[PDB]
């Protein structure tokens, strides 16, 4: 064998994974299919902007942990966090008021919708503590259970354009119980799930926290080489690429969910990799970052995933500066958007913000990168008591990671680096055995 | 030089440090005084596993709960605290007991308004100076300075100091009012949050476990029972002397607890910061102790001001009740007030809070006569934050500091530790490939 370990996927789940294992005296190789280390985190220049992965807490232990560990500092993000003025869309029609007045609305459906969380997940990091309350619930999408609840059309109209906010995607396709999930995450507050979802990003960049990981390692690194087949026998794992084919003792596969067909496997994978490759998870809108001449302060908006005014469920202020405001727009549907049409972005943003010019618009296509296929993960109903344990699964010397599969902040950077620790961990545990 | 690191000192700071710098491909020599490593952690058998020091741990912790996954381990519930049926109070020499809701109802308000202030002081709690204005004009106040300038009923005063008494290990008035503020600040500001933080979960496995497998993630040499007396550094490398050896290496990590400060000497001599936190000493100076007792007494959870003619204790809540009983832990803010390892006096002190308990056993580590330690967990005296936080976290030419006693966030916690350890560990990586 060539290596120890070979890790497929340079996103913060394989980086993470590398450095514990090199660290631990492995010969590790990452094999990545981008020209560029960080997967779903990308950090760039717009005339440096995130596009993609942006937002970080420390009620998320590894992603701040690693950012104490390096020493890197944050700011802020003010509009949903703590906005001036709340514009929603109800029955078609636009509402707008002063934040708290808004947000009583809001916070009388969120004490509704959130019920149950804490019975549900009462200890985040640990799914399944309550699997027998779990697997009651895990077949509701968020919209069937807002169905069920006591609101005023209002209160559903804001906690859809939440919800689908939340999962990336129409409610109807998401988890009721991943909403749970991110509710528990949270500490069971409503500001602290605000501060924690948007709020609070990486003064340098997600690529320096990346950078730094990288180096605390001692990993190969092949760029711009895309895995096509993975073989394994009882004594080595054969990964065949584009430019060249390797073998190594462990593989980790720490590749998007939605991208697992894109391997060949031999043996060929269990069937819940299979499963979750042909549904994937929810994650598959839209977001954009979008330039506006007038100063409109700090603003929040809310919109259903299906509304006949505005194809955004929520707008809100990154900062205001000399040229204008910047804002974070999200959609549930790319169909819905052309996020890069500076006048089609515009045009949507007429019934939320009347009046205001588009000097820019610029949103990463996550859905169409073939080396993503979508947005970030969150379940479809079922998915969780389905198939999380079985994604997790090693199968003989071939071990499995991400954020897509990640016990707490599934969905998140702390996801990845918090399960590629773990399964990093394991795998030189697993050496260590032979 | 014989090493590129040596870590004075095996607590949970001093671990991960060894592990971050040995990992890294530096040659690790760690020297621990004790016979044992864990430091103010120590696992250890009453009747056959209780925890005499560090304990109780969350996931509002981030560095010790990273670890805690990290190594797959899991976590058992203290009930009393959190959860308890019955609250017992001592308020101006009476003693009530009520529902817990109902003493909830009065501590709660109290809380209300004593915490009012700490998303102003503390809105980013791993920040400790992002407020620093703020932070200057209140670090002067102690805890009883500012409850008296509270609109509250006495009992809602007495109740506020049973609870900063049990935060501080001490006497209310010299513990600092920023350090009860960055507790809430670190619970996400939420009463609920915080009580889950401080004491609820455990690790099943004992703190010894996880301490264990950080230090088996690493590759270090450890020497036990191997006291440091005298550092002394040089341009080129710092020489350590203890009782059993002189060691050379080219970074020396101090990683042992401020108020044993002054018990090395220090070769050229150290800052002032170190030298004033070695004389002042942090607020941590109370008893803690497990009692078992042969009645079934519930969930209990009990307050008592630090000063008061009932009970030496400041709280005791349910640990868990099984055959043998209740086990019940103790706090007291001054160990002149109760011997904690005499079980008549304990029998006898417990009368007012649950009359009729029969103690079967009593356990406290002494911590505060324990040279290698001088004290328990460190909260800081007023001024302490705002005038030697920063100098005491300084590195001196190849000396660096380490400890929970000088995190940034849950300092005085296992967390604290390991996430200053890191931090520190990280830096001393840097430092010397730099050199090569
Ligand atoms: C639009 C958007 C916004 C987000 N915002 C946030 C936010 O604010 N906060 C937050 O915490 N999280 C956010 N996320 C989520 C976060 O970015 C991701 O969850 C996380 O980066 C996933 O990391 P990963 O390592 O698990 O996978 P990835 O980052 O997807 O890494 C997988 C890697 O594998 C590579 N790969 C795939 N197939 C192959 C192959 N065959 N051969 C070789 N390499 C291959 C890919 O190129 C990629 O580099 C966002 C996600 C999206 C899409
Ligand atoms: C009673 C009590 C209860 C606690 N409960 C909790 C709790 O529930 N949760 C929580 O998070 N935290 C708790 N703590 C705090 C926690 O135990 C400590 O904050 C943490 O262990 C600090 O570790 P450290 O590595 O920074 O220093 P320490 O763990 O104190 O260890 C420093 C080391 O230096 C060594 N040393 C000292 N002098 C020398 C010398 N001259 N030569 C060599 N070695 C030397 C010591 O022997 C020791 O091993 C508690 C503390 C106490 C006292």
């Amino acid at each position: 064998v060539g290596y120890d370990v070979i890790v497929i996927g340079g996103g913060f789940a394989g980086v993470t994974a590398a450095r514990e294992a090199s660290r631990s005296g492995l010969k590790t190789l990452i094999l990545e299919g981008r020209s560029r280390l960080g997967g779903r985190t990308f950090t760039s220049k717009l005339q440096k902007v995130e596009l993609g992965g942006t937002w970080v807490h420390w009620t998320q232990p590894n992603v701040w942990t690693e950012i104490m560990h390096y020493g890197l500092e944050v700011e802020e993000t003010v509009g949903l966090a703590n906005p001036e003025t709340v514009i929603w869309v109800t029955e078609d029609n636009v509402k707008r008021a002063p934040a708290a007045e808004a947000f009583e609305i809001f916070g009388s459906a969120c004490n509704e919708y959130y019920k149950e969380a804490r019975n549900i997940y009462p200890r985040p990091f640990e799914p399944f503590f309550e699997r027998k309350k779990l697997q009651h619930v895990d077949g509701l999408s968020a919209a069937d259970y807002l169905e069920k609840l006591p609101l005023t059309r209002e209160q559903k109209d804001m906690m859809d354009s939440w919800l689908s906010g939340n999962g990336h995607n129409y409610p109807e396709t998401i988890a009721y119980s991943e909403i749970m999930r991110w509710f528990a995450l949270s500490n069971f507050n409503m500001p602290t799930m605000f501060d924690s979802i948007a709020r609070y990003k990486i003064k340098t960049g997600t690529h320096s926290l990346l950078e730094a990981i990288m180096a605390d390692g001692n990993s190969e690194v092949k760029l711009s080489t895309p895995v096509t087949k993975v073989n394994q026998d009882k004594d080595k794992v054969t990964v065949t690429t584009e430019d060249g084919v390797f073998t190594a003792s462990a593989v980790i596969v720490a590749v998007p969910i939605n991208t697992l067909h894109d391997i060949e496997y031999s043996p060929k994978l269990s069937a819940a990799k299979v499963d979750m490759g042909s549904q994937r998870h929810a994650g598959a809108g839209v977001k954009g970052y979008i330039r506006v001449k007038q100063n409109v302060g700090n603003v929040m908006t809310y919109a259903p995933a299906r509304n006949k005014l505005t194809p955004f469920t929520s707008v809100f202020t990154d900062h205001v500066d000399e040229s204008g405001t910047l804002l974070i727009a999200f959609s549930a549907d790319p169909k819905l958007i052309d996020i890069n049409d500076i006048k089609a972005v515009e045009k949507a943003l007429q019934p939320l913000l009347p009046g205001v010019e588009v000097t820019a618009s610029y949103g990463y296509d996550w859905n169409l990168d073939p080396f993503s296929k979508g947005t970030w993960c969150t379940y479809r109903p079922n998915q969780t008591t389905r198939y999380l344990t079985e994604l997790q699964k090693r199968e003989g010397r071939l071990f499995f990671a991400g954020s897509d599969m990640a016990n707490g902040w599934r969905g998140f950077i702390d996801g990845a680096i918090e399960n590629g620790r773990e399964v990093g961990h394991q795998v030189a545990t697993y050496l260590k055995r032979e």
